[PDB]
């Protein structure tokens, strides 16, 4: 119902992540094999950005505080210490931008 | 509605209860004979657990600190000192999976 353009999608190059942030939500933007998967950018066992980690493989992340880990394509745990799943935010691609509802988190099935 | 799995159905025996939650929204769901409700977990007079220090007698559970009484089903006060009914939440089940949307807690008409 309600996107926000955040970014150019040239801006999150293959296995990189980027932090955006809207109304005081951040959200993660991973591209993984060129297509953009958007989290809320922090871990869910602590205050630490996923996307300022820099600890990305294929579509794991890493928190870089206690190396819990994530699928960034569903916000699910791959490894604790984490027991939560990620939000995940809708995430569209018109022409080169990128649009995110910073207000339609939520979690998957 | 955006629900997702958060317990099996077979976690929440007739009669019993069980703690959901995903960030600080904690859900208890009650199982009435075979069927399952969902209520915010804290009590609304105190930051008491109703599933953890609640009883359950038949659809009313009773708030263990102070013996206040809420109607599962609908939330509403059946005995002081609450003043204010529970908020209450989606819930479905899919075969065995228990499904809740927690971000679409709502007031009882
Ligand atoms: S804060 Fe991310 S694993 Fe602990
Ligand atoms: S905290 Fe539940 S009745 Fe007071």
């Amino acid at each position: 119902m309600k996107f926000t353009r955040v970014c150019d999608r040239r801006d999150v190059p293959e296995g990189e992540a980027l932090k955006v942030e809207s109304g005081g939500t951040s959200v993660a933007i991973f591209n993984v094999d060129g297509e953009l998967f958007a989290t809320q950018d922090r871990c869910t066992h602590g205050d630490w950005s996923l996307s300022d980690g820099g600890y990305l493989e294929g579509d794991v992340v890493e928190c870089s505080l206690h190396m819990g880990k994530f699928c960034v394509r569903t916000g699910k745990v791959k490894s604790p210490p984490p027991c939560e799943a990620l939000k995940i935010f809708p995430i569209r691609i018109e022409d080169n931008d990128v649009l995110v509802d910073f207000e339609a988190g939520y979690l998957a099935p």
